[PDB]
């Protein structure tokens, strides 16, 4: 099977192609991780999934998307994660992290606490801030503060500062949450950037915060370690084949610029879109881009589905197969995938306490 | 459905029908638990089943079945549990735990390193104790010592001295090992009860061990949680009726003696049987123990199909459905049963970070 080969990236290598993408938990407090995580992100690299990316972690306070977010802005937020690391690895799973700011959707309730923007008056909330002040809309109705240039230079040394924190707490793999809306992909888009400054207009100046924010990590993450982003390559909002160009012209200068792999995702920027959901629909546009940026990438979106996963690798439209969801549903999908796919003695990509019981269960 | 309904028993009260039986993990050091129990026994509390039953927990070190096996026979060991047992029931989940002696079955290899009695020369193992000096035979062919009067009154309080601190770690079920071909079960059957003192010949001597270490036990136990054992009915040696008959009057002992519910299983304490398996094959003589002693049951092999968890609980046959493998195989098993059955809302069996993305998945 091609899901069960294992993949190298610079000095890492994982046991299989399965990766376990960021998802956002929503029970941290004031940014600081708990025996929610431990025990979700232990549990997760025991299922056998080769990668595990912990959520988008801010890299502020006012890059939360909801009070409940992960922060990894001082070396107290870094140092919770050490003990997680730890037993990530002592399960043989890479542990990754994606480092976020999510910009103009920040100050948001959980998505199971109304999704939408804290209101103005409950003490929770605060000022987002982004590259230009126009809203979302929908449920996302607040107007961002435009960021200065003293705000950019901040904010990119706190991408630093996150990445300097996540390597010395042991994590082996970064992912740059550069996808979905937030601020990075913000400031690529024309529909959210309406700059007139060197980070606004221009395909060069949209692409200049994440090309220089990629480029100042760069300087702190290890050479030896994978360097990756996520990034939203079209919106399906009718611009798609002139957005897709200039966003494969992007991921040629993220891997001129030392990035490893691309997650390829859709932009969430405007709500005003019409994706076409289906089971791996991304799977051709994933290709392109791996194809015309010559970069290995992961996608997401149905992969659950373990004849799918095998397929898309087989087809090489993907490099890592990114299964969030059935994860959530099954801890151990990774095995209920081995089965599927028929690989030899299944149970043991789970750890000798269950995979003994289950052979040929 | 069934299977979802509440149950309450003492001052517990359990979300559903769903037990995790005890399942031995062989992952403690010198008896410690360590995070390997503490990830593995939250992420099952947070599948969603109502009981979590922890592995079979040594009272005494040479009451260990082998050098994995967790202990409780001293307060830093019974003080391993406190955070475990609080992350069950920050998940909803009631924590329980059975407490053990292996007896003659004791000094053995992990499952997986070869599952039979450590040799003379290996400095881990040790010797054991029994009623009667009477190996099992097979795989595990060391003879016992046999137990003085001595003996057997310090491991009567080894078991009272582990309900005391189980009780003071907080968990709030507790299970007494009487099944399986371990100390308890070995001084009840004939075929390793040889003694000709007061604990062994007739039923009344041969029931005493069990009794008095229930009753002992009973003294530090909270009559408000509830007080269950595991024990085997019969062992398939060709002795069926009579031991069924036996079994069935000490279980009337047994809720006379304030036991609050049986786990029924199997003997397993002579290799020489022909154990008639399938799927909830135990269902008819569950039923059996639990209509002729008038006791609340439970049982286990085979109930990780959903549908025969239901038709047990409907017929009556089972108050609770133990479901073992099943659960190693997928820790949210509670909420593939949940779909299955088609409650209502299946998806928040799970935490809302888990159920709030798979309603209508
Ligand atoms: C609970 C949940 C939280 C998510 N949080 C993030 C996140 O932190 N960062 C990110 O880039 N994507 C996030 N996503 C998107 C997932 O990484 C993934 O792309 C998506 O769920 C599609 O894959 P699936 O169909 O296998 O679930 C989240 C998705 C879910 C279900
Ligand atoms: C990994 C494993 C360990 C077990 N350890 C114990 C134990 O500690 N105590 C016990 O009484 N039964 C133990 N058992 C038996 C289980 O509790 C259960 O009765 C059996 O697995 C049948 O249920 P199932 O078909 O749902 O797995 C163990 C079973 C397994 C698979």
């Amino acid at each position: 099977s091609a899901l069960f080969e294992p993949y190298t990236l610079k000095d890492v290598t994982l046991r299989n192609r399965i990766a376990i993408p960021p998802m956002a938990q929503y029970m941290a407090e004031d940014g600081m991780i708990n025996d929610w995580h431990h025990v979700h992100l232990a549990g997760l690299a025991r299922g056998g999934a080769g990668l595990l990316v912990v959520e988008a972690t801010a890299v502020a306070p006012e890059g939360r998307i909801t009070p409940g977010c992960a922060g990894i802005w001082s070396d107290a937020h870094a140092q919770a994660f050490v003990p997680v690391v730890q037993a990530i690895k002592a399960a043989g799973s890479v542990p990754g992290i994606q480092i976020a700011h999510a910009g103009r959707k920040a100050s948001a309730n959980r998505p199971w606490e109304g999704d939408d923007h804290i209101a103005a008056d409950d003490t929770r909330g605060w000022e987002t801030i982004a590259p230009s002040a126009i809203a979302f809309g929908a449920h996302l109705p607040k107007v961002p503060r435009e960021m200065t240039l003293d705000d950019i230079a901040r904010v990119k040394q706190d991408f630093v500062d996150a990445a300097r924190r996540a390597r010395d707490a042991g994590f082996e793999w970064i992912e740059l949450h550069f996808a979905h809306g937030y601020l990075g992909q913000s400031f690529f888009s024309e529909h959210s950037n309406k700059r007139t400054d060197a980070y606004g207009g221009s395909f060069d100046n949209r692409s200049r915060f994440l090309l220089e924010t990629l480029a100042a990590v760069r300087e702190v993450w290890p050479e030896n370690l994978p360097l990756t982003a996520r990034f939203g390559v079209l919106e399906y909002d009718g611009r798609d084949e002139q957005t897709l160009e200039e966003s494969i012209e992007l991921a040629r200068r993220f891997k001129a610029g030392g990035l490893d792999l691309l997650s390829v995702s859709v932009g969430f920027t405007i709500p005003d879109t019409n994706i076409p959901w289906g089971p791996a629909f991304m799977g051709p546009i994933a290709e392109r881009v791996r194809r015309e940026a010559k970069l290995p990438v992961t996608s997401a979106w149905g992969f659950g589905t373990p004849q799918l996963a095998e397929a898309a690798l087989q087809a090489n439209q993907l490099d890592l197969v990114s299964v969030g969801r059935a994860h959530l549903a099954d801890p151990h999908w990774a095995y209920f995938a081995a089965k599927e796919l028929g690989v030899e003695k299944a149970s043991w990509t789970l750890p000798a306490p269950y995979a003994h019981w289950l052979e040929r269960y």
